[PDB]
């Protein structure tokens, strides 16, 4: 492969680096062969969740099309997708070491942290995504670390006081004005297992405080994720790229691929 | 603290991460408040190695003195000095929190590798140096990881090509002419303790096997390591700030600090 140089940086237009030395993972920054040797001699199993409740069953057929043809192609999947209408998961054909169970349901930060066990055993990462979007170009390992929040597509340009971070310091989810590295946005997140179930808990436990007191976080699991985010700084950052509206933002020249994007 | 902004890179003049997605460490990549604070709730211990036989013990009092200054201050520090002459380590005055054992010896792979159970209880991560050397500035837990190794002063600029490797496919240290990242120097690996096992554990392995077979790698374990760091990646690379020499090489305004140098 071609060697790397370290006196001629790939990107020099963005950020690749995040002051506590997480990657930010942007299309230039990665030489996929290598990550994939890596991870394939691990035997890496990743699951992605993801929520299909009542009208948002529409969106499954294309998203799992699409993840089939750009989501950790090489490697093993396991879809678990969370359903208040079994009969309605589209049968999509799968390739080989991917596999989609169908989880009935009857909120997400919950029923993440009380399926515990079974993700434990079965998958090394989990990946946790909204259904109303499509993935347009590689998703892959480079994403695959202990933890991972992503830039929120409106906001990556943004100083922090702009940030719709929650502000009432009633809230768990408060952040004063003068904090913040990022605002991640709460669509695309995930890490190990392991420290994926420590965000859903915390999310979760947070969540009920606030209930408890009688206020709703601003924007709702979000602002519960860019608060246990703050405090607990993820390992990589995933640039727009990967999450992304075309239709509402265009294609920037800064954005060398848009690989998973809002449904129109 | 300033708010890194995604689209205003720090550095833009050098390379900051690997195409592994291994933070390449350069003043203005870190943030120290936010790593120090991060490496504390862990109460880390590091473990710094050093080798002063014969001669080289005349090299530890300023070694010494200088870490006082520039290592890991703030942190909890082990000093393990190996060395023919126990009665010539100066005794110099430590911080807090640091303390310093003398290892009588009666070569560096295998030492390193038998005080295997000592390390594992004592320290969290293992840094293994030169003697001959002295702090200029800080040297801190931004290099803390897994695994790391350091970019050799005169070859950061070169093409692989010109790396001196292993080249007779007789040794164990034998790197094609066409593979390489980089080329590391010796004289500043470090880890985990479970990774710096693992590693000077194969390079001793491989150092016999080439010694059974009649050959010695060119650059003996600086040979070795640069194999071994081929074939399982570091998760951080330091800079060349982080071994240089300002005799030979000067001050380049690529270095905006000179953390760790040759004695003259
Ligand atoms: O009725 C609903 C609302 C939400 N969702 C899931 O939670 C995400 C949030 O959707 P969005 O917030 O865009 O819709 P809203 O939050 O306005 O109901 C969706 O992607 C689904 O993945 C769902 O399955 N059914
Ligand atoms: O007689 C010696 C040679 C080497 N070393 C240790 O191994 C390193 C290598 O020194 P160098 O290779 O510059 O000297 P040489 O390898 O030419 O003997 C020194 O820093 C010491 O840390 C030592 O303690 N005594
Ligand atoms: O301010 C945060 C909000 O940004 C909107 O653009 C987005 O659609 C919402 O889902 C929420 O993330
Ligand atoms: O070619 C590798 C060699 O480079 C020299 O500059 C260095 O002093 C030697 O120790 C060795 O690392």
């Amino acid at each position: 492969y071609p060697q790397p140089k370290v006196l001629t940086p790939c990107r020099k237009d963005v950020l690749v680096v995040t002051p506590w030395l997480a990657p930010i993972v942007w299309e230039g920054t990665f030489n996929i062969d290598i990550l994939n040797e890596q991870f394939r001699l691990q035997n890496t199993t990743i699951g992605l969740t993801v929520f299909a409740i009542k009208k948002y069953v529409a969106f499954l057929k294309l998203f799992l099309e699409t993840a089939e043809k750009h989501f950790m192609v090489g490697h093993r999947v396991h879809y678990y997708v969370f359903t208040d209408q079994p009969a309605a998961v589209p049968r999509v054909t799968l390739g080989t070491g991917r596999q989609l169970s169908v989880l009935e349901v009857g909120r997400r930060m919950e029923m993440i942290s009380g399926c515990e066990r079974r993700f434990l055993s079965e998958v090394d990462y989990l990946v946790c995504v909204d259904v109303d979007m499509e993935f347009r170009d590689h998703v892959g390992v480079e994403i695959l670390t202990p933890l991972f929040g992503t830039l929120h597509p409106s906001f990556y340009g943004s100083s922090r006081e702009a940030f719709t971070y929650e502000r009432r310091p009633q809230s768990q989810a408060y952040i004063p004005k003068d904090e913040g590295d990022f605002y991640y946005m709460g669509a695309f997140f995930g890490g190990s297992v392991q420290e994926v179930q420590r965000l859903t808990r915390a999310c979760h436990q947070a969540m009920m405080v606030d209930q408890a007191n009688g206020i709703e976080a601003v924007w709702h699991d979000e602002s519960h994720l860019n608060k246990y985010l703050l405090r607990h700084k993820p390992t990589k950052v995933l640039s727009p790229e990967y999450l992304w509206d075309q239709q509402l933002l265009g294609w920037p020249a800064v954005l060398r691929k848009l690989r998973f994007t809002a449904v129109p």
